[PDB]
C-alpha cells in the first residue's frame, strides 16, 4: 500500500564499483531490487 | 497505492562506476530496480 | 496511485560512470528503473 | 501494506566493490534484493 | 504487515568487496536478500 | 632479430542459432544466445 | 630486425541465425543473439 | 633472437545453438545459452 | 634465442545446446547453459 | 637458449547440452549446466 | 549448403640465405639452398 | 550441409640458411640444404 | 551435416641451418641438411 | 552428423643443424642430418 | 554422430644438431643423424 | 685414349620416361653420364 | 685407355620410368654412372 | 687399362621403374655406378 | 687392368622395380656398384 | 688385374623388388656392390 517515510538525513561517498549486480543502498526502504 | 516522504537531507559523493547493473542508491524509497 | 513529496534538499557529485545500466540516484522515490 | 519511518541519520563511506551481487546497505527496512 | 522504525543513528565504512553474493548489512529490518 | 606478437583477438563461425524472446522486463544486462568474449 | 604484432581484430562468418523477439520492456543493456567481442 | 608471443585471443565454431526464452524479470546479470570468456 | 609464450587464451566449439527458461525474476547473476571462462 | 610458458587458458568442446529452467527467484549467483573454469 | 575447398598451394616467406657454390661439374638434378615442394 | 577441405598444400618461413658446397661432381639428384616435401 | 578433412600439407620454420659440402662424386640420390617429407 | 579426419600431414620447426660433409663416393641413396618422413 | 581420426602424421622440433663426415664410399642406403619415421 | 667399336646392332623402343636423372642407354661403352 | 668392342646384338624396350638416378643399360661398357 | 668385347647378344624388355638410384643393367662389364 | 668378355647371350625381364639403391644386373663383371 | 669371361647364357625374370639395397645378380663375377 504505502510508505511514510521523514526527517532522514544522509551523507555518503562511493568508491569505484567494478560491477553492480545488486543494490548498494545508504538506506533501503521497502524497495524491490 | 502512494508515498508520503518529507524533510529528507542528502549530500552525497560518488566516484567510477564501472557497470551499474542495479542500484547505487543514497536513500531509496519503495522503488523497483 | 500516488506521490505527497517535501522539502527535500540534495547536494551530489558524480564522477565518471562506465555504463549505467541500472540506477544511479541520490533519492528514489517510488521509481521504476 | 507499509512502512512508517523517520529520523535515521546515516553517514557512510564504500570502498572499492568488485561484484555486487546481493545487498551491500547502510539500513535496509523491509526491501527485497 | 508493515514496519515502525525511527531514531536509529548509523556510521559505516566498507572496504574491497570481492563477490557480495548475499548481504553485508550495517541495520537489516525485516528484509529479504 | 626476435619476434613479438600478440594475437588477442578472436574468430567465430560455423553456427546455427535460433533465438526466440517472450516477454521481457528491464533488460538490466543481457540475454545471449552466444556470447564469445567482450564485455556486457 | 625484428617482427611486432598487435592482431587483435577479429572475424566473424559462417551463420545461420534467426532471432525472433516478443513485447520488449525497457532494454537496458542488451539481447543479442550472438555476441563476438564488443562492449554493450 | 627470441620468440615472445601472447595468444590470449579466443576462437568459437561448429555450434548449433537454440535459445528460447519465456517472461524475464529484472534480468541484472545475464542469461546466455552459451558464455565464453568475456565479462557480464 | 629462448621463446616466450602466454597462451592464456581459449577455443569452444562442437556443441549442440538447447536452452529453455521459464519465468525468471531479478536475474542477479547469471543463469548460463554452458560457461567457459570469464566472469560474470 | 631456454624455453617458457605459460599455458594457462582452456579448450571446451564435444558437448550435448539441454537447460531448462523453471521459474526463477532472485538468482544471487548462478545456475549453471556446465561451468568450464572462469569467475561468477 | 556445403563448403569444399582444395587449399594445395604454398606460402615462403622469412628468410634469409646465404647460397655460394664452387666448381660443379654436370648438375643432372639440383643443388638447392631450399626446396619448398615442387618437382626438380 | 557439410564441410569438405583438402589443404595438402604448405608453409615454410623463418629461416636462416648458410649454403656452401666445393666442387661438384655429376649431381644425379639433390645436395639440398633444407628440403620441405616435393619430389627431386 | 558433417566435417570431412585432409590435411595431409606441411609446415616448416624456425630453423637455423649451416651446410657445407666438401668434393662431391656422382650424386645418386641426395645429400640433404634437413629433409621434411617429400620423396628424392 | 559425424566429422572425418586423415590429418597424415607434419611439421617442423625449432631447429639448428650444422652439417659438414667431406668428399663423398657415389652417393646411392641419402646422407641427411635430419630426415622427417618421407621417402628417399 | 560419431568422430573418426587417422593422425598418422607427425612432429619434429628443438633440435640442435651437428653432423660431420669424412670420405663416404657407395652410400648405399643412408646416413642420418636422426631419423623419424619415412622410409629410406 | 680412345675407342674400336664395330659391327654393332640394336633395335629398341623407349616407353614414357618421367625425369632422366641419368642414364638409359641401349648400349654404352666407355661413356661418362 | 681404351676399348675394342664389336658384334653386339641388342633389342630392347623399356616400360615407364619415373626417376631414373643411375644407370638402366641394356650392356655397359666400362662407362660412368 | 681396357677392354675388349664381343659378340654379345642381348633382349630385354624394362617394366616400370619408380627410382633408380643405383644399376638396372643386363650386362654389366667393368662399369662403375 | 682389363677385361676379355665373349659370346655371352643374355635375354631378361624386369617387372616392377621401387628403388633400385643397388645393382640389379643380369651378368656383372668386375663392375663396381 | 683381370677378367677372361666367355660362353655365358642367360635367361631371367624379376619379380617386383622394393628397395634394393644390395646385389640382385644372376651371374657376379668378381664384381664390388
Amino acid at each position: 500500500s504505502g510508505y511514510e517515510v521523514h526527517h532522514q538525513k544522509l551523507v555518503f561517498f562511493a568508491e569505484d564499483v567494478g560491477s553492480n549486480k545488486g543494490a548498494i543502498i545508504g538506506l533501503m526502504v521497502g524497495g524491490v531490487v
